[PDB]
């Protein structure tokens, strides 16, 4: 079917006017567009991509850590089992660490070596992919991060309309920038973004990347495929067989990202990517204030619990911050947030009264300014307001957080734990009561 190889939603920018034109923002965040490729973005804004060249990076922070993925150089769009007998979903991808200086050396000699060969089923060559380079430190990366403030607001790392800005604390690689250093064949295997948040990716060049994209509403189909190939959709490295997806009638968007092109991945869009040439990429996440984004984010948050996977975005904490600090005028988005908060409030009230009825002291603990959300030290679920801390950890003021279930499993009557409360119930009830639909004519 021709509908199984759809055209890429693509926008061609010439100048700053095109980049700041409001319909660009609305096109990207439109749920009907699973991905938007903003071509010519860097040139349109006169972004200095040279600030992210490998030469520039070595000079700035040569001992900076790089996560290496050692992979096989696979042909085109395929993934073969090590023997070259059949195409499979499972990806070989071993992890190690290096530095920018050391990876840069490899990146350069890799190119020099291919130049020489050019002038001279498997088996497959091994390559190294430099991933997840952390560009959060504004002191180490001052000029780099300043250049990215030249983007239109909706695509920035930080903006008033970015849900991740409203989290109130750092979520590494989501509201901070990640850098990738690549050689041909460097693969980012299949995935959805952390808690289905949108993502921004800019190719630094000089080489191209090739992207494969599947709309959000087909993700269950890909989840089935993983389970049938004994793979964990969320935690395994997998590279879809295109002939399998075609067979199962899954449409696949396919395109080339050139240097300076910005790729916007909409919420929950499934995708995998490979370098065609030698290049660097930068990326981060963004959370538009839309019903679709909030809905998919909450869904994945709950799915992660069932799968025993930690949510990088603390959706309970975020939901309270939205109610505290954001005027919400979309009736659909408002009703979702209101609903979630009511769930949180009722569960908290239920737990709190069960504790008080069993004669357990709830200790007023309050909270520090700009203090991050808490997760259970055992099971890594988000824990909100009522924190379960051992008598000893309390005494030592290390305040090591457990959820209620994990505390109970350890200590049947919670005799080994104190219950800390970070918010008065009156304060949360008030925040909820005062959270009402704002009027907007837009
Ligand atoms: O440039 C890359 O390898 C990536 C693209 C999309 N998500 C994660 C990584
Ligand atoms: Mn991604
Ligand atoms: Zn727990």
């Amino acid at each position: 079917k021709d509908k199984l190889n759809p055209p890429t939603p693509s926008i061609y920018l010439e100048n700053k006017r095109d980049a700041f034109f409001p319909p660009l923002h609305q096109f990207c965040t439109n749920p009907k567009n699973p991905v938007t490729v903003i071509r010519g973005l860097a040139g349109a804004l006169k972004l200095d991509l040279g600030l992210f060249s490998t030469k520039t990076l070595v000079e700035a922070n040569n001992e900076h850590m790089v996560e290496v993925r050692t992979q096989l150089l696979q042909p085109a769009d395929e993934n073969w089992d090590p023997t070259g007998t059949k195409k499979i979903w499972r990806c070989e991808s071993n992890r190690s660490h290096t530095t920018i200086a050391k990876y840069a050396q490899y990146q350069a000699s890799s190119f020099q070596e291919s130049l020489r060969e050019e002038n001279e089923k498997g088996p497959f060559k091994t390559i190294k992919f430099g991933t997840n380079i952390d560009l959060s430190d504004n002191k180490k990366w001052k000029l780099q991060l300043h250049e990215l403030t030249k983007l239109p607001a909706f695509a920035r790392v930080v903006s008033a309309g970015n849900l991740l800005t409203h989290v109130g604390h750092t979520i590494l690689g989501m509201n901070t920038v990640q850098l990738y250093m690549k050689v041909p064949g460097s693969r980012t295997p299949g995935h959805q973004e952390n808690n289905n948040f949108c993502s921004v990716n800019i190719n630094i060049g000089p080489g191209d990347c090739e992207w494969f994209v599947v709309p959000e509403d087909y993700w269950g189909v890909l989840n089935d495929f993983c389970e049938k190939n004994n793979l964990n959709f969320l935690m395994s490295s997998w590279w879809p067989n295109l002939e399998d997806l075609y067979e199962a009638n899954v449409p696949v968007y396919r395109f080339i990202q050139r240097p300076g092109d910005l790729v916007w991945i909409n919420a929950g869009t499934v995708h995998w990517v490979q370098a065609v040439g030698w290049c660097n990429n930068i990326a981060w996440n963004v959370g538009p204030l839309t019903a679709c984004q909030y809905k998919l984010a909450v869904e994945r948050y709950e799915w992660n619990k069932l799968k025993s996977v930690k949510s990088p975005v603390p959706m309970v904490h975020l939901s309270w911050n939205m109610a505290r600090n954001i005027k919400v005028s979309d009736p659909k988005l408002f009703e979702m947030i209101k609903y979630c908060l009511l769930k949180i409030l009722k569960q908290y009230q239920t737990l709190r009264e069960a504790l008080v009825a069993a004669g357990k002291e709830v200790i007023w603990h309050g909270r520090t300014n700009d203090e991050p959300a808490h997760y259970c030290s055992i099971c890594e679920v988000e824990v909100f307001n009522l924190l379960f801390v051992t008598n000893e950890s309390n005494t030592q003021k290390t305040y090591i957080v457990h959820c209620h279930d994990c505390a109970r499993k350890t200590s049947k009557s919670l005799e080994n734990f104190v219950v800390l409360e970070q918010y008065k119930m009156e304060d949360l009830i008030q925040v909820y009561d005062q959270f009402t639909l704002a009027l907007s004519l837009s």
